[PDB]
């Protein structure tokens, strides 16, 4: 197997449904699906404790280290909710995952979030806090927003980038 692979960034507040489709996407795809949050706790990537959050701080530097040969061999999707950290070699798209702030609501709130907790999240999302970090980060035209509130839309979702993957590998393996 000797295809060169596209790199992907899903990206977005908790709980509007990265992990859900990484997942979907790689046995779908044949990609390597990375949570971020899972390799951290994994390979035990903290440095600090953020004590307004009560979570240890990830140490983005270990964490960019531990992927970086990954990423250059390609065929990665790559599931954080932050991405300013990232080399912005890493990614050929970056889709941020964006849910009406009602349904994310119910969503964390089931999650069994405290007050403070659904408090943070929930204004990261009307904030639109990830989106402008990611537009901060990546060219605009490899950025895009995915709405994320229903399954057709995460079935419309997993069609769309299994479709854009099929197009990138076809561009970039004449
Ligand atoms: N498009 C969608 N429509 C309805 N529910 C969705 C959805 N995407 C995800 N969900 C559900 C699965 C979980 O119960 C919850 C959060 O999904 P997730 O994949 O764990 O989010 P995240 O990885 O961004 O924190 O929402």
């Amino acid at each position: 197997e000797f295809m060169l692979l596209p790199n992907i960034l899903l990206t977005g507040t908790p709980g509007v449904g990265k992990t859900t489709l990484g997942k979907e996407l790689a046995s779908k795809s044949g990609l390597k699906y990375i949570n971020v949050g899972d390799l951290a706790r994994e390979e035990q990537l903290y440095d600090g404790y953020d004590e307004e959050y009560d979570c240890p701080i990830l140490d983005e530097d270990r964490v960019v280290d531990e992927l970086d040969n990954q990423m250059r061999e390609g065929g990665v999707i790559v599931d954080y909710h932050g991405c300013d950290f990232f080399p912005e070699r890493w990614f050929h798209i970056v889709f941020v995952l964006r849910t009406d702030t009602n349904v994310l609501y119910e969503r964390l709130e089931t999650r069994g979030y405290n007050e403070k907790k659904l408090t943070d999240n929930i204004q990261c999302e009307i904030f639109q806090v990830l989106y402008e970090e990611a537009t901060a980060s990546y060219k605009e035209e490899i950025v895009h927003q995915l709405p994320s509130n229903k399954p057709e839309e995460l079935e419309n979702n997993v069609d769309q980038i299994l479709k854009w993957i099929e197009q990138w590998i076809k561009d970039h393996n004449s």
